[PDB]
């Protein structure tokens, strides 16, 4: 098949790229960056980020493979070999993904782990508006909006829960939300499922930082923040049995 | 239809229940509390529970209503002859529950909000294994399993997140768990999909306060206590929109 | 001087114990278990809360040395001899205590780590007030008091804050408490100094789980449970540096 | 005495201040903004926080006064003149303060209510040393070093303990701290008494965004930051009783 591997940039990551490489012209294996159906991430959960989104415009088309030298990299280098002659004679989950729409021309994101908003400097306000309903308005330092298995990364720390990847749903955890006599907000985690569109709309001030995994930019004159489950998947290319509260129970239990 | 009326007990509702079954008379509307087809419940969130647990084996075949005089209760006193008109003459809505599996026969329990384990005294010790994968040791005050209508309850004052009824899942939360060098734990509440099986099982003390909604036993020679989600779900009847993030802004926001 | 030992029980602690008392026998060292000067607990924590209230009475005659085979066990057993030259021919360090006083004849304890209130099965509600003023209405699951040295127990597992033992204060903490609409605690933990009294009165209910440490009791017709900042401090008997933040750090860090 | 008195800048501020200058003038009172004696603040929390700043260089030579049009505004408006009389004829009460000291010279600020460290773009990545020892590696958002007095603001929304002001300490919590395999904090929040240091050390960004109460300056070529209490208080003129546990009551309870 057509495939490419991508790497982290160090010694370790660089050098098993260029032996995988080799193993894989002892097959039916054509290297091609342009149109792969495989994309091999090797490094971290970052370098698999960035060969997500280098291909999130054929995702339908592709499976991942992950190497960490990590959640998403659930190989390891000693099992490349085995990985090549794996590849080369499986099946593919899919997990759901994030979509970010910021209004002004309209911008569209996608995201893996998840994407937050917070103010260009001073207070962050904005009102959350739930399928057209005004749910609340939050002040405070930010909100996130994390993908299923997103849920591990930025939204475990702000207190969210971890949930399946097989779960279609988007979780909206608080960044330092202030609550006195005058603000209010839930404070709980909120999980919502497909076809719900939550709304951040701003107050005053219109810029914010706007994150997507990885990448923040600064968003001037922003009218509008949806965030809906994705009807895009990304696929994963699984040869042997890893259950996700496994890799769960690996990266934080023991 | 065949219907049936469960009051909370005090003045306003045993005479809201009253007039209600008077109304009933004008229509085509039969009075039964063996085999009912509406259960209307007038009261709180508590009695509802009652009323639920009271025909928890005839699910599938009955609507339920709620009158506050609350979650379950979404309709208010004063609109009491219009719930009486509208229901002579709707839609269903259905909400996924809990099923407990408790080993020592074997006995099983249904719930609607959530269902809890503590211990008979002492420490509560127990290892969490998820589909028959052992995935933490639990040493501290209980655990709490929840369905998605039940995470604005106890789920709630737990930490955990609030998720939406359409989702099937079930959220285990923690309650005071120790954190140290020896003992160690997941601390960020869990979600679980459809046929993912969570066995709590004991280590040395055999004996638990397990709860069931309002219920709470001491249960005996504990072998084995198993979570998932139902198949069976509990059906409402909807006579008009109200949004469950609407509920969930009235009750906790504003 | 008089010194007396305690042990765990097993065959590290209790062998230990004799050999200590063997090398005290070549020194000016009395064993006396009714008015020891130096009390040497053997253990874990555990062990050594229940050599405090053993001495509950003689506490300012009476210096705590702890070894652990822990926070309050700050020696290690293979230091043993060499904790038995440095003790014949010191510095103490005193800790905060806290008071409880269970009202009804009037009943008072002293803690060393925590006192907590539960309920007698079902709901625990109390009123919380501060210095003779009506602060908050907690219902839910219970509170917790704790001392200084125990804000990393008990306290830190319900998300208390760590503070310094120099600090003279006492920290209360919620367990699991319910807040919507009708129902509201301040939730964040409270830190009180001395000659500040914090008052539990019961509203309903009267009949409280009420802990002391390790010990548990069931107390009957509770009219108030009254914290405060005890008069008296524990000693420990001090030969080398062991900050109390590395003390901290070792235990949970790494 | 020399008297004056800052506004919120509104016109029921602005107002308010010009009549009690005309009740000022019928005593022995004299408007001096250079050396004044007695300084009110009319407006909010911010607008109180500004008059501290504003002569954080003669704090041990003013007692300040809040009218809030608040936590240190504890005077209501149609109690001007009330106060007008009261002041012409008082006890002070004093809290403590937060110095914080940043070395790339040497610059050091005063804070009343908090300061906190966050990143300049990208990871905030900090070694935390507590009295000359390594505590932890922090890596996350950012933290927040909070006052007594300051703990019902910043801190409480991270999480933190609300202590009394009598207490002289300063009070550590969290940003959104990552812990998994390689990352680890306390997680807990940390209260530190006096001659206490806490100095965070950059590990590779050395630029920071640090705060003082409202102020936000970006800090380049950082080296380390010093935070402990400061033997420096700001003294309030209390004419009658409030107590800062009242004071939590109203603003949080009812
Ligand atoms: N305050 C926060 N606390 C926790 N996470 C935060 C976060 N702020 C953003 N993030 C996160 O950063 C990610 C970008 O990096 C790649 C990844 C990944 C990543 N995915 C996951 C995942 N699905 N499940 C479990 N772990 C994951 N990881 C692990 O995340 C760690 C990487 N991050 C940081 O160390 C980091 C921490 C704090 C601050 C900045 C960074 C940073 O580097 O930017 C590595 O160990 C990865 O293996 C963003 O997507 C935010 O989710
Ligand atoms: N520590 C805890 N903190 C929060 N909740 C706790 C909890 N311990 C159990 N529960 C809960 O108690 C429920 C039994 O009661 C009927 C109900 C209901 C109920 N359902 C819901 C719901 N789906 N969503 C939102 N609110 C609900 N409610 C509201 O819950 C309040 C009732 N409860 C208590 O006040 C209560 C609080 C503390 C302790 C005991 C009780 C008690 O009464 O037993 C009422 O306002 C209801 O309207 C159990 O199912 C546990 O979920
Ligand atoms: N839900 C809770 N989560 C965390 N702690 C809880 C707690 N419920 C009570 N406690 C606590 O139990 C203590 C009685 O035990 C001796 C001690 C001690 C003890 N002091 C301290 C301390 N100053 N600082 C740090 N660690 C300490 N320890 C360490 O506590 C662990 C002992 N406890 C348990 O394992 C335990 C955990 C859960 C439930 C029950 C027990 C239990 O055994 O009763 C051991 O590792 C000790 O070294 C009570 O004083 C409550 O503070
Ligand atoms: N994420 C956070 N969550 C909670 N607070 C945060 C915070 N980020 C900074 N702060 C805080 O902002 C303060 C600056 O403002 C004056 C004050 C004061 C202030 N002191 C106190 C106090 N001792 N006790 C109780 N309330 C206080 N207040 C009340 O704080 C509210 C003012 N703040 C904001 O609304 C606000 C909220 C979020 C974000 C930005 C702002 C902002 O305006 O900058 C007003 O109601 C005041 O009455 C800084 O000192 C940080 O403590």
């Amino acid at each position: 098949m057509k495939y490419m591997i991508t790497s982290k940039g160090d010694e370790k990551s660089d050098l098993l790229r260029l032996n995988m490489i080799a193993g894989f012209g002892e097959y039916d294996m054509e290297y091609d960056d342009v149109e792969p159906e495989i994309v091999i991430s090797i490094g971290g959960d970052g370098t698999f980020l960035s060969a997500f989104h280098q291909y999130e415009e054929r995702l339908d088309e592709i499976a991942f493979i992950g190497i960490h030298t990590g959640f998403y990299a659930d190989w390891r280098p000693a099992e490349a070999d085995k990985l090549v002659k794996l590849l080369a004679k499986y099946q593919k989950v899919s997990y759901p993904l994030l979509k970010t729409t910021v209004k002004y021309k309209e911008a569209t994101y996608l995201a893996l782990n998840e994407s937050t908003v917070k103010s260009s400097g001073g207070p962050f306000v904005v009102d959350v508006v739930i399928n057209d309903i005004h749910f609340e308005r939050f002040r405070g330092d930010g909100l996130c909006m994390s993908t299923p298995s997103g849920t591990t990364a930025y939204n475990k720390s702000l207190g969210g829960a971890l949930m399946h990847p097989s779960i279609e749903a988007m979780q909206l955890t608080e960044m330092a939300s202030i609550n006195n006599r005058v603000y209010r907000t839930i404070g709980s985690p909120l999980v919502f499922p497909k076809h719900h569109v939550v709304s951040l709309q701003p107050v005053n001030d219109k810029d914010f930082q706007i994150s997507v995994d990885h990448l923040s930019i600064l968003h001037r004159d922003v009218q509008e923040i949806r965030y809906e489950v994705s009807a895009k998947k990304i696929h994963f290319a699984r040869f042997r049995s890893f259950p996700f509260w496994r890799r769960v129970h690996d990266s934080f239990i023991e």
